[PDB]
C-alpha cells in the first residue's frame, strides 16, 4: 500500500484525473476536489517532501512564532520568513477597512487563538496574560493526564473573530489522539494548494506533534491530513507533473537537540533535520 | 457503482480488524482507530443505513430543534425524541457542578453555536435575537452570493463556553462547497460511536445539506465523513457482527414536499423518506 510521500503525489494524482474545474477569488481557476485524507507515518521518520524541497526554514519559524502567541507579521519577517508579510502590509490591511491598524498586524490569526482564544483583540502589541483559553497548555494538560480524552483539540476558527483576521485561518483546527505511548494529530485544512501550500502544512502539523510528544514523553504515531477544497490551480499543472517524474527518497529524521520541558522553551536551533535529501525546487507561482 | 452504505460497513471491518485497544470514563472499553474518512453521494438518494434501522424522526426532530436555536432537552423530548434528556437532568446537571441551572438546560450548545456564536449565554429560555454570529444564516447567504468560497463554515467548537455545555459537541465543524450547480458538505466529527452515532450523524448532516441545497436553488452533491477517534463499544462487536451479516438495500429518496424560502421555516411534515427498507434494530447498549 502506498505510505509516506506517495500518499501526497496519489493525491496529485487523484486531482489532476478526478478534479472538476473551479473558479476562485484570484481568477487563476483550479482543479478541485471537496474532501480528500491522507495519513503520514511519524514513526521514526519526518515528512519532509523530497519530490521539491519544502521551506523547512520557514515551517519551523512560523511554528515557534504561532507558540509564542504572535500576530506580528515583522516578528517572523525579521527571521527572514515573508510569507505573512503581504497580509500585514498598508495596502493590504487598508483593502480590508483596517486603516487604524499599524503594518504587521494580523489581527486575530493563528497565535492569538491559540494561547487566548476568547479574549479582546486589541493590537498586536498588548499584553494578553491571562486572557481566554490557552488551547496549546491545554492540550498539553490533557494529554498528560488523560491520554484517552476524545476531545484533544485546538481551534483557530473562531467566527467571532473572523472579521478582524487578516485570513480566515485555513488550518481551521487540529486534534491530537494517544494510544499505546504514541500521539497522532489530524489537521482539518479547509483549503489546501496542493502545490505550494500542502507540502509546507504537512510539515507544521508534524513537528507540532514532534513537539508535544517530546513535551509529553510519547512517541510520535501518525499525522492525518484532512482536506475540505483540495485544489491545483491551473498553472501548477506543468510543474506537477515534472515533480510527479521524480523517484522519491526516503524520508529524513527529525532530531530534538535536547530535552525541553515545555512547549515556550523550544527554539530554533534546538532541532536537526538529518538525512534530507530532496530533488531541486520547483518554481510554482503563487495566486493571491 | 458499489452501494454506499458498504464505506460504512468497510469502516466497521476496519476497526474490529485493526482497531486497538483503548479505555473511555465508562469502563467499557474501545476497539479504536484515529483518522476516518467515507463518501456519501446525495445524487438521487439519502444515506439512511439499511443493515439496521436508524431513528429518522430523532434525526429530523433534532436538526430542526438546532435550526431554531434551542438549547433546551425539554422542548426535543416534547416531541417524542428523548436522545439528550439524560443530559439536561437535575442528576446530571448537579454530576457536572452545575446545582443552580434548570432542568433541561444543557447549555451553549449546537443551537446556540450555530446561531449566536461568541454571545453571552445566560440560560435556555433568554432571548439571543441579533446576539453573536448566525453562522447558519451566513452559510446560507455565502451560497448564494459566493459559490466558489472556501471558507463557507459551520463551526460549534467553542473553547470559552466549552465549560458551560452538557457535553462538548462531537460534530465540531462542517464545511460547505459548491461546484457544477451541486452543493457538498464535509463534518469533522472528533469522536465516533460506530454502533450507535454514527449512522444518526450521517442522516443529520445529510439532511441538512438537503435544506440548504433547497433554500439555494442547488443540487445536493456529496456528505464527506470525517472522522478522528473512530470507535467500537466492547459490548458492541458481536452485535455489530450480526450487522456485518447483512446485506444493504438500495437507499431511499428523501422529498422536500413544498417550497420553502428560509431555513427556519422548515417543519417536520415537509419531508418525506420514501422507499427506506431497513434490516431490523439490533440492541446495541449505549455506554454509561
Ligand atoms: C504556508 N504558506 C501560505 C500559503 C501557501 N499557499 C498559498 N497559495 C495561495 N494561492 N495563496 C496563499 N495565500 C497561499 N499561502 C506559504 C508557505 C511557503 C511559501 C513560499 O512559497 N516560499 C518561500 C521559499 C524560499 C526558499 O526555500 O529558499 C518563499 O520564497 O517565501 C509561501 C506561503
Ligand atoms: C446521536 N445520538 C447521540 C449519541 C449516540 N451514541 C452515543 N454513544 C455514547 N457512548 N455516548 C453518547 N452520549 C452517545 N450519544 C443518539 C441517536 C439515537 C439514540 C436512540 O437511543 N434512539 C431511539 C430509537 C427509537 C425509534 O426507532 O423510534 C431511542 O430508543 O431513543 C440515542 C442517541
Ligand atoms: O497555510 C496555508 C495558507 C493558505 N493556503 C491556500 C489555499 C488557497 O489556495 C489559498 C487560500 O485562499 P482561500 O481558501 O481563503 O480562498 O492559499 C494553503 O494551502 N496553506
Ligand atoms: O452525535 C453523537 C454524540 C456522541 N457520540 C459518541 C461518541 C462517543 O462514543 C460518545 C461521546 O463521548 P466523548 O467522545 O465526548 O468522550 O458518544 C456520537 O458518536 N455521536
Amino acid at each position: 500500500p502506498p505510505h509516506g510521500e506517495l500518499q501526497y503525489l496519489g493525491q496529485i494524482q487523484h486531482i489532476l484525473r478526478c478534479g472538476v474545474r473551479k473558479d476562485d477569488r484570484t481568477g487563476t481557476g483550479t482543479l478541485s476536489v471537496f474532501g480528500m485524507q491522507a495519513r503520514y507515518s511519524l514513526r521514526d521518520e519526518f515528512p519532509l517532501l523530497t519530490t521539491k524541497r519544502v521551506f523547512w526554514k520557514g515551517v519551523l519559524e512560523e511554528l515557534l512564532w504561532f507558540i509564542k502567541g504572535s500576530t506580528n507579521a515583522k516578528e517572523l519577517s525579521s527571521k527572514g520568513v515573508k510569507i505573512w508579510d503581504a497580509n500585514g502590509s498598508r495596502d493590504f490591511l487598508d483593502s480590508l477597512g483596517f486603516s487604524t491598524r499599524e503594518e504587521g498586524d494580523l489581527g486575530p490569526v493563528y497565535g492569538f487563538q491559540w494561547r487566548h482564544f476568547g479574549a479582546e483583540y486589541r493590537d498586536m502589541e498588548s499584553d494578553y496574560s491571562g486572557q481566554g483559553v490557552d488551547q496549546l497548555q491545554r492540550v498539553i494538560d490533557t494529554i498528560k493526564t488523560n491520554p484517552d480524552d476524545r476531545r484533544i483539540i485546538m481551534c483557530a476558527w473562531n467566527p467571532r473573530d473572523l472579521p478582524l483576521m487578516a485570513l480566515p485561518p485555513c488550518h481551521a483546527l487540529c486534534q491530537f489522539y494517544v494510544v499505546n505511548s504514541e500521539l497522532s494529530c489530524q489537521l482539518y485544512q479547509r483549503s489546501g494548494d496542493m502545490g505550494l501550500g500542502v507540502p509546507f502544512n504537512i510539515a507544521s502539523y508534524a513537528l507540532l506533534t514532534y513537539m508535544i510528544a517530546h513535551i509529553t514523553g510519547l512517541k510520535p504515531g501518525d499525522f492525518i491530513h484532512t482536506l475540505g477544497d483540495a485544489h491545483i490551480y491551473l498553472n501548477h499543472i506543468e510543474p506537477l507533473k515534472i515533480q510527479l517524474q521524480r523517484e522519491p527518497r526516503p524520508f529524513p529524521k527529525l532530531r530534538i537537540l535536547r530535552k525541553v520541558e515545555k512547549i515556550d522553551d523550544f527554539k530554533a536551533e534546538d532541532f536537526q533535520i538529518e538525512g534530507y535529501n530532496p530533488h531541486p525546487t520547483i518554481k510554482m507561482e503563487m495566486a493571491v
